[PDB]
């Protein structure tokens, strides 16, 4: 009749209230890591069963006609397998932060760099802290990094990584070929994929890879630099030049280190900036739904714990079942039409799932055509003026478009239970607590997210 | 072959890092609701297996003696059944707060009052808000209340509940015979049990039931009143007297409403204050482990979202499987002894589980006796001066007692998966992330927490 019943994990914040609930099963099928999909893949089979009024727990309310939950279908989708972490060994990341900030952002740092072969050195302020004890605290939890005390300030310690990079490579990590400046809130959706894409650049030539800010006035203010929030990559030959002229470039005031880095490369590096539009600085505040639901290639995120608030750790939970590259992938399904037999015009309805972010139900009215939304255009949902984001984020759609209704279910909870990942999307409607659960039926032993790469730093 | 393996629900904050892990099973056998238990019930069989080093996810690390997780036993523990919610109908609770604060505290309010027969009226500030919409917003989620607009200020709205109570009882709730003043952070561990205990009072006589602050200086400052945060109970005959002298008592400044209520009863009520020590105002800051792990009869809690921080919603999650009365119940187990065959002295260890709060491993040194801790004496763990709390909280013990080591695993996560509740206790040790999981195997259909009282407010 049905298709073992998996019980949803429910915190009391979700178990206690009454809720309108529906669930769908998605079965990830892993293909090549180099496989490519559409920005919005279609599912031509019914997906979301009708909602069921539930009471405390999962008890079916007596308001429902059917006394039971609907039988949800299993939707097979193709996902690109995770890339190998072998190419990550050539990377050495550098941070200017504190051990307290590393501990607060530990889960996000574990997803980005944990269970990879990349090295991390951190310039921390001067203190009485036991660096060996703090280093063991993070390494035993899965984050192998090197803590180095520095007398410089945070702004100077950022550029001070140039000297820290060179000495660490010369003395401890000679196999390093790529060096990377990062913020502690620079979140990599798939670091091994980035390491694989760095192979296209000659390792023996100088290279300066980064991204511009999405806000045009930030580029006007600070110049065409690699904004440090999105991540910066500097090849070893360019680092050798930066070390040669470190004393001539390093100021000791409050100039942003990423701007100082770009100006030093512009002056003595003879290396142009290589632009990676997949790295996102996120120089924007408010609702970031448009960028996350854009279907664009997103390899790094930023500002998610300051300028705006977004649990990127909760968002990447699905990677344990469907791989890293499945995060923020878009599927469209459940297209329904409600025609008026007198006028012939119809109100159309369809769903778009941004994996790990949102479930959006779109309603086109009688006067709204089918192509009213180009989902390859980025919806402008943030606060700043949209004119400064047209150049970087392409042609922007309006947040409030006439004739279009956008009901959004934001991801509230996510849990890994065995081989499955339970996604708990929630919309707080006036008529109740609306819940949409997506259970990803991942393969045995895990679908990725570094679950098999625990001994990859050994020996 | 272990004694159907239940996979633990893991958020990415717990799935990503490496961790030292252990789990024990607890099967609550439900007995009579009036059954009493010791403040520290013994478990005489081994409970906690040896710790297993786990990598990312639940992968058994090669840094382990055995390649598999141990088979943990199932501990049978007697728990008292939840009381009936019939006696809650006589209660009418009054709040002086806003719809925004009700929304932020909705889960805790749902556990306290949801799925009971008690009424709730709230005096909210004047605004253009659609009161009927907000009422439907909370009622559809499980919290039925009446929102009344009031021009009075906050302190006046609290005592203004005297008029709001009398009018609501006379016109909408005539069956109300107990009226209760509460804060929005007044948390009830078992409201039906409190409603049952209120039957011990003659319902036709004036009654003023409350609790004094634990800090003696707060009583010296504001008097021997029923402190509002712990919850105040006023019988209907006393409310009639309070309404007769409302104008003579109600001021218009910033006098605390609970002190104003007590002073009005003192001047016109002719009713002494009946002290309930089980209601705790929680007039303390810092680590509140001593009160929560005291084994004392705790029926109301307060200040858990302001003066101190404690997710009382996560704490009561186990009540879905072991009943409301199991929360904060204590069990001691795993008494181990490590003697020295030369001197004969021994180092002894044992565990004390405060259900839903903490797992503490005590270590007594060679010169510490077995009676070194009276677990009926409240450990002084909060910030303020201990002398001000000796009267209310009995003889206190020191947080740092010589020869006694206290390693505490605090409750980090809690989930209800079908008939089971998973408790995720966490201690952040210098050598790694330490996790002890307790899986409560509740009975079929849920162990309580109002899972069967969903249709109890029907007409
Ligand atoms: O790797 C980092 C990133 C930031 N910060 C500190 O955090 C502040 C805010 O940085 P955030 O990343 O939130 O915003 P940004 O400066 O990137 O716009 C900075 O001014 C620094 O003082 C730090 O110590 N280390
Ligand atoms: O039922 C309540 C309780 C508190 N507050 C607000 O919260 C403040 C204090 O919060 P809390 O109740 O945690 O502290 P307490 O007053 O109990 O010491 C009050 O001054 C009010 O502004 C409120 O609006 N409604
Ligand atoms: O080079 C500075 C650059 O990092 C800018 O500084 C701040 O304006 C904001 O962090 C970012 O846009
Ligand atoms: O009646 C006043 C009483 O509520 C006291 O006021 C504050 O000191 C704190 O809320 C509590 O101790
Ligand atoms: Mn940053
Ligand atoms: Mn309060």
């Amino acid at each position: 009749t049905c298709q073992p019943y998996i019980m949803p994990p429910l915190p009391f914040t979700e178990w206690l209230p009454r809720k309108n609930y529906t669930r769908a099963y998605f079965r990830p099928r892993f293909v090549s890591p180099r496989a490519e999909f559409s920005s919005l893949e279609d599912i031509n089979v019914p997906v979301l069963p009708p909602m069921t009024v539930l009471e405390r727990g999962m008890v079916v309310s007596p308001d429902n006609k059917d006394p039971s939950l609907p039988c949800p279908p299993i939707i097979d989708v193709d996902v690109a397998a995770d890339d190998a972490v072998d190419e990550t060994e050539k990377l050495l990341f550098g941070l200017a932060t504190t051990a307290d900030r590393l501990d607060r952002l530990l889960p996000s740092l574990l997803y980005s760099y944990g269970n990879t072969k990349a090295g991390i050195i951190v310039l921390v302020p001067e203190s009485d802290d036991d660096l060996d004890k703090q280093m063991t605290y993070f390494r035993n939890r899965g984050l192998d990094l090197t803590l180095i005390k520095s007398p410089l300030d945070f702004t100077a310690r950022y550029f001070g990584l140039v000297q820290a990079f060179a000495e660490h490579i010369r003395t401890k990590r000679p196999q390093t070929t790529w060096v990377s400046f990062i913020d502690d809130d620079t979140f990599w959706l798939s670091l091994p994929t980035v390491a694989e894409e760095l192979k296209l650049f000659d390792v023996n030539k100088k290279h300066y890879i980064g991204a511009l800010s999405e806000a045009s006035w930030q580029v006007d203010t600070f110049g065409h630099i690699a904004f440090g929030g999105a991540g910066v990559f500097v090849s070893k030959p360019l680092l050798d030049v930066l070390e040669q002229y470190y004393d001539e470039c390093q100021s000791w005031g409050e100039q942003p280190g990423d701007q100082k880095l770009g100006q030093c490369i512009q002056k003595y590096g003879d290396t142009p900036l290589t632009l990676w539009p997949s790295l996102y600085q996120m120089d924007m505040k408010g609702e970031v739904d448009g960028v996350y639901e854009s279907g664009r290639k997103i390899e790094s995120l930023h500002h998610w714990n300051s300028w705006y608030t977004k649990d990127v750790v909760k968002m990447t939970t699905v990677a344990a079942a469907a791989g890293r590259k499945s995060v923020l992938r878009r599927w469209v399904f459940d297209q329904e039409e409600y025609v008026n037999n007198s006028t012939g015009k119809s109100v159309r309805t369809f769903w778009v799932m941004t994996n790990g972010y949102s479930l959006v139900k779109y309603t086109y009215d009688e006067n709204t055509p089918d192509d009213a939304i180009n989902f390859d255009h980025t919806e402008k949902t943030w606060e700043e003026d949209p004119r400064g984001y047209e150049g970087r984020l392409g042609p922007l759609r309006l947040k409030d478009q006439a004739g279009v209704t956008k009901d959004r279910w934001l991801l509230r909870e996510a849990y890994v239970v065995g081989d499955n990942v339970h996604q708990w999307y929630v919309r707080e409607e006036d008529e109740g607590h609306s819940v949409i659960e997506i259970v990803w039926l991942g393969p045995k032993g895990g679908g990725g997210a570094g679950v098999h790469d625990y001994a990859v730093r050994k020996q």
